[PDB]
This record gives structure tokens, C-alpha cells and sequence, in this order.
């Protein structure tokens, strides 16, 4: 194994998207995790500059704040496939269910279910095989956020679920285990499972806090909500063939 | 040694601040590159998380689109010392030379003189060793963009100079050397210098065509230039 690995940012929706691809392999075989719509074409572009092949656009959860670029990344590279997980609800090519593994090459990606900011929420995590990555990686989407976490008043969230997936799925790692969000608001872009354990000022209160604070903040309403659900549960395709 | 690295990001000026620290050594003494006045107590609030001791804020060069936070660094942690090249003419309280090292237990950078954006420009590289980072990573400032560059026509810059700069100081750098600038504006975080060398698509040129092309571009008037240089010439302050 030989990662490649890159970290890009969306402003607009302040949204990671992760590129790994196995480059000792002769293909190259790479995956996104949560691609945006609107950086598509950045993202071919260094795609095709690092001569990958992309087997894999996947998601975390269904996206409130993005359109997924998941589908315009199929109506461009014919033979990726979309992924997200069953529990979404949402349509993708493959969908995932706790347990199972994503394979680029000789790399993969464990699937642990961390439902609470929605219901179909997963983490990706770097597998713990011998020749893999180290230190492992998570790509917790939006269940924990570098000094932080998602709301879960929506899209069937629960605060409950939330914390339970947290220390249940994410804290059980090994302490130099890094996290990768799928947002950051502050300006920072990587935070290691020990250092949230330590610092993270919502997941290291204790589960009736956390609850209450939780469901005090007030929150404003999500502006893009009423579209991005919609589009994202339909793999963000259109249902007319694209035009020029 | 053992690395603490972060890259932080000022959204206002597409600015990123490096933090740089050796864990082993019992101060955890640290570094910042490139701080910005707006998010100081962010970093400190980090810096304070992490039970680090704040040595230097170090610039790459005197900023032109946001307002340096070495001078407010320094007020909040009084001992902690602002760094900047002897080249640039701006005040600090310690200035380099090309050739000089700045050192944090046993971690250390090298300075490379790299002007061209601007007179002042340095590269940080840290240092050659077992003990240090692989692969090396250098903190380019605005000599080098991911895929880019900064503009050569204000702060004493010259395009034949950043040309110049470029390929003997960051061209020269073993192929798997990690880029580190100092802005970014389409969401990149991170490049090498053997993508830069294959990629970068004006640094790529030969010389006088990218002297060409820097000559031809459409730009506006630097929008804080007037506000900024003035203040970083004086440490913020
Ligand atoms: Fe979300
Ligand atoms: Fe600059």
C-alpha cells in the first residue's frame, strides 16, 4: 500500500472532500468522500493532473448544507459508482451497511455506523490490517466535528443516538486515530481521537449535558435544507439528459 | 523530536497560519507562520489547549492582504518573539538571513531566501536529519501557490527574481518535499515540489516566458495593500 491523500474545501458550505487512492497500485485506484457539486470539475481535474483511476464517490450521510457531486462525477467518469448507506434512505449506487469495507487497491476503508446527526450516518475509518495506514484515519462526516458536533434536529437525528455513536464508535479507536470531518467553521481541518476526548466541549459532557445543552442552542433554520435533502436523496441527478 | 504540525485557515484573507511544535521536549515549545491579527485568540486558545509554550511568530514576507498577528501575539504572551527576514525592512524582534535556523527543542527550519512577490520573501524548510520531518515540508508564503503564485508588481517584487527564487531554492528540494503556502483560493490545502514542477502552470515556463505572462495579467489593485503594508512594516503595532 501508498496513500495519496488530500483534504479540499468548499467554501460556501464550509465542506470537506477527501481523496485517497492507493498509488502503488498500476491503475491508481482512488475514492472521494463527500464531493460537492460545485467543486466537480476542481476535482476531475486533479483527478486526471495525479493520473488516478476513481473506482468510489461516496458520502458520509445525506448532506443539508451541499448538492453531492456523486452524480455529476458519474455523468463524467463513466464506471464510478456512487456509495452511501442503506440507513440513509437515499439513492446511490452501493449501499453500505455496518461492517462492511470499501477496497481501493490495496487500501480499504471500515464502515461503522454513527447514526444522530441523521440517521444514515457512517464513519469511514482506515483499515487496521497489518500493511494499512498508520496512524488509522476517520472520516466521521458531521457525528464529531474538530471542538464540536452536527445538530440532530433534523433528518431524524437524536442527540441520544449521537453521543451513544460517538463513544461507542469513534472514542473505542486508538488515541492517535486522526479526525477528518465533513465540516469545519472555525479554520481548522484535522483533530485526532484523543485530543476530542480531551477538548471536545459537547462529547466529553456526560450524556444528559450534552442532551441539554444540545437542545438549547437555538439553532437558526438550515437555509439550504429544503433543497439539498431533495437532491442529495436522488444522488444530485437531474431527470432531463444534460444539455451542451 | 516529535512533531505537532497544524494548518489554520483565516477565511477573510485566505490565509493559512502554521503551527509547529516539539511535543518531546518538556516546554512543548512552538512556532506560528504567518499569524493573522483576526484569529490570535483562536490560535492561543489552541495553543492553550494543547499545553504548548509559544516561542516565535514567525512571517514569511510583510503581508499585503491581512494585518500580521505577531504584534498582538506578542502583547498577549509577553516573551514570545516576532520573526521576519532582515530583507523584508519591516521591524521584529529578530530578523534572518538566508542560510540562518530557527530552532524549537529539536526541531529546527531552515531559511531560504526566496524573493520575488516581494523583496522580503524566505522559504522555511525544516530542517535535514534523521530526527527531523519526512518528507520535508516548506513554507513557500506567496513564492509559490499550489498551482500558482503570487504577483511580482508591488512590494519591491520582480518576476525574473521570483523565477529565479523558485527554481534554485524550491526546485532544488528533493521531489516528495510537501508545499505549504501561505493563501490558497480554490480549496487546495497541501502540494509537492515534484507536482509543482510538473504542474504549476507559469512556473513550469521557461523564464522569459513567465516573465511574459506575469507582465499580461488582469489584476485589480491590491485591495488592503494600503492598510496592511504600513501595519506589518511595524509588527502590527
Ligand atoms: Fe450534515
Ligand atoms: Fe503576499
Amino acid at each position: 500500500m501508498k496513500l495519496l491523500f488530500r483534504q479540499l474545501f468548499e467554501n460556501e458550505s464550509s465542506t470537506f472532500t477527501y481523496l485517497l487512492a492507493d498509488v502503488s497500485h498500476p491503475d491508481k485506484p482512488a475514492l472521494l468522500i463527500d464531493p460537492v457539486d460545485k467543486t466537480v470539475d476542481r476535482d476531475l481535474k486533479l483527478i486526471d493532473e495525479l493520473g488516478l483511476k476513481l473506482i468510489y464517490a461516496m458520502n458520509t450521510h445525506v448532506h443539508a448544507d451541499h448538492v453531492t457531486g456523486t452524480g455529476l462525477l458519474k455523468t463524467k467518469l463513466p464506471g464510478v459508482k456512487s456509495v452511501i448507506s442503506k440507513a440513509s434512505g437515499s439513492k446511490a449506487d452501493l449501499f453500505l451497511e455496518p461492517g462492511d469495507k470499501v477496497s481501493i487497491g490495496d487500501i480499504y476503508l471500515e464502515v461503522r455506523a454513527t447514526p444522530g446527526h441523521t440517521a444514515g450516518c457512517v464513519t469511514y475509518v482506515t483499515g487496521e490490517g497489518a500493511d494499512q495506514p498508520q496512524p488509522r484515519m476517520a472520516f466521521t462526516g458531521d457525528a464529531v466535528l474538530i471542538r464540536g458536533c452536527g445538530r440532530t434536529d433534523f433528518q431524524e437525528g437524536s442527540s441520544d443516538q449521537l453521543y451513544e455513536s460517538v463513544h461507542s464508535q469513534i472514542f473505542t479507536l486508538p488515541k492517535d486515530t486522526l479526525i477528518y470531518p465533513a465540516h469545519d467553521y472555525k479554520g481548522f481541518e484535522v483533530s485526532t481521537v484523543g485530543e476530542e476526548m480531551q477538548h471536545n466541549p459537547r462529547l466529553t459532557k456526560d450524556k444528559e449535558t450534552f442532551k441539554t445543552i444540545m437542545s438549547n442552542l437555538n439553532l437558526s433554520y438550515p437555509k439550504m435544507i429544503d433543497v439539498a435533502v431533495p437532491a442529495n436523496m436522488v444522488c444530485g441527478l437531474q431527470d432531463v439528459p444534460s444539455q451542451a
